[PDB]
C-alpha cells in the first residue's frame, strides 16, 4: 500500500484524479474518483478543455459494444459509445483488467477548464449504472478478475491525497475508524441520525436528514442538504456567526466573501456535527466539521490582497450529498466486502483552538427509524 501513497492530484475545487492507462499500448489519462456514480468514461474526441483523449483505433485490445450511452449527473453531462479495453492505475495495485468504458464524444458544462482530468471512475455500484445495471463498474471487474479485496479508502487532502485499493493504510489515519452501514448498494447511502450546530442540535425528525436518500460522494465538492434542512442549518451558522452580517448570496453559495489575507476570523464560525448511524442498534458517531471545511477558498490571483471563501452548504432536491467539503481531512474506507463505510481522522486534517474529529459511541432513546423510505 505504501505505493499508492499520494497516488491522487487536484487544483483546488475542481476534482481529485487519479493516473490510469487505457488501450493496448497503455494512453495515459488523468481520471476523477467518483464515489457518486457507477459508470467509467473518458473523454475520447476532443474538447476545448482536454490537453489529451482516448483514441480508439490506436488500441488493438479495444472492443465496441455496439450500444450508446448517456448519464446525466446532477451538474454535467456526456454522451459516447460503449466498450470495452484493458484498463490498469500505474500507482495502484499491479493488475490489468479489462472493463467497460465509455468513450465520451459530447458532453457539456462536464468537463473543467484547468483541472488536468480527462475522464471518471465511477466507484459505486451497479444498480446505479447507465444505461442500467448489467452494465458492469469498474471495481466490480477488478474484483472479479484480480485477487484484490473487495474495499477501497479514500484520503482526499485539501490537492493531493491517496486512494488505496484493497486495504487500509494505517499511516493514513488517527484515532479509531468508526463504522456506518451501507444502507443499499446503489450510491455509497448512509443515514444521518442528528445534526448539531455549535452543539445545537437541529431538532427536527432524523428521517428529514435522510429525505430522500443521503449519500457519500467524491465526485461532488459541497455538503448538500435537503431545503428544510439546509434552511435550519443557514438560520444556525447566521445565528453563531452574527457578529458579521453577509449577503443573501453568499448564504446561497452565488457570492464570495474576503478577508484582508491571513485575517479570516474563523472563531465566529460553528462547527457542524453529523451523527452517522452505527454499527449497533440506537448507536451512533458523529463526524465534526470546521468552518475551514465549510468555507472553501477560492484560488483567484487577482484577488490575492485578500483570502476570499464560497460556502460549500447548498440545498439539495435529491437527498443529501456528503460531498468531498466533508471527505477531506477524514479517512473514508469504502468497505464494501462487509457492506459499511468507516471514517476516522486523516493524517491531512484544524486551528490551534479545534479540531475535526470522528468520535462516539452516542446513544438515543427514540426507537424511530431514520431511513427515509
Ligand atoms: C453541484 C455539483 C454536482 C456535481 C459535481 C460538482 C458540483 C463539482 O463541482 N464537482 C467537481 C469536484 C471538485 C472538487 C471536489 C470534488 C468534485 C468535479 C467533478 C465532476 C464529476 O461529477 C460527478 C457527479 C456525481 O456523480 C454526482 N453524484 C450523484 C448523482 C446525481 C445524478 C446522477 C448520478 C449518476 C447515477 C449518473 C449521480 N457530480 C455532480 O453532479
Amino acid at each position: 500500500f505504501v505505493e499508492m501513497v499520494d497516488n491522487l492530484r487536484g487544483k483546488s475545487g475542481q476534482g481529485y484524479y487519479v493516473e490510469m492507462t487505457v488501450g493496448s499500448p497503455p494512453q495515459t489519462l488523468n481520471i476523477l474518483v467518483d464515489t457518486g456514480s457507477s459508470n467509467f468514461a473518458v473523454g475520447a474526441a476532443p474538447h476545448p478543455f482536454l490537453h489529451r483523449y482516448y483514441q480508439r483505433q490506436l488500441s488493438s485490445t479495444y472492443r465496441d459494444l455496439r450500444k450508446g450511452v448517456y448519464v446525466p449527473y446532477t451538474q454535467g453531462k456526456w454522451e459516447g459509445e460503449l466498450g470495452t479495453d484493458l484498463v490498469s492505475i500505474p500507482h495502484g495495485p499491479n493488475v490489468t483488467v479489462r472493463a467497460n468504458i465509455a468513450a465520451i464524444t459530447e458532453s457539456d458544462k462536464f468537463f473543467i477548464n484547468g483541472s488536468n482530468w480527462e475522464g471518471i471512475l465511477g466507484l459505486a455500484y451497479a444498480e446505479i449504472a447507465r444505461p442500467d445495471d448489467s452494465l458492469e463498474p469498474f471495481f466490480d471487474s477488478l474484483v472479479k478478475q484480480t485477487h484484490v479485496p473487495n474495499l477501497f479508502s479514500l484520503q482526499l487532502c485539501g490537492v493531493g491525497g491517496s486512494m488505496i485499493i484493497g486495504g487500509i493504510d494505517h499511516s493514513l489515519y488517527t484515532g479509531s475508524l468508526w463504522y456506518t452501514p451501507i444502507r443499499r448498494e446503489w450510491y455509497y447511502e448512509v443515514i444521518i441520525v442528528r445534526v448539531e450546530i455549535n452543539g445545537q442540535d437541529l431538532k427536527m425528525d432524523c428521517k428529514e436528514y435522510n429525505y430522500d436518500k443521503s449519500i457519500v460522494d467524491s465526485g461532488t465538492t459541497n455538503l448538500r442538504l435537503p431545503k428544510k434542512v439546509f434552511e435550519a442549518a443557514v438560520k444556525s451558522i447566521k445565528a453563531a456567526s452574527s457578529t458579521e452580517k453577509f449577503p443573501d448570496g453568499f448564504w446561497l453559495g452565488e457570492q464570495l466573501v474576503c478577508w484582508q489575507a491571513g485575517t479570516t476570523p474563523w472563531n465566529i464560525f460553528p462547527v457542524i456535527s453529523l451523527y452517522l448511524m452505527g454499527e449497533v442498534t440506537n448507536q451512533s458517531f458523529r463526524i465534526t466539521i470546521l468552518p475551514q471545511q465549510y468555507l472553501r477558498p477560492v484560488e483567484d490571483v487577482a484577488t490575492s490582497q485578500d483570502d476570499c471563501y464560497k460556502f460549500a452548504i447548498s440545498q439539495s432536491s435529491t437527498g443529501t450529498v456528503m460531498g468531498a467539503v466533508i471527505m477531506e481531512g477524514f479517512y473514508v474506507v469504502f468497505d464494501r466486502a462487509r457492506k459499511r463505510i468507516g471514517f476516522a481522522v486523516s493524517a491531512c486534517h484544524h486551528d490551534e483552538f479545534r479540531t475535526a474529529a470522528v468520535e462516539g459511541p452516542f446513544v438515543t432513546l427514540d426507537m424511530e427509524d431514520c431511513g427515509y423510505n
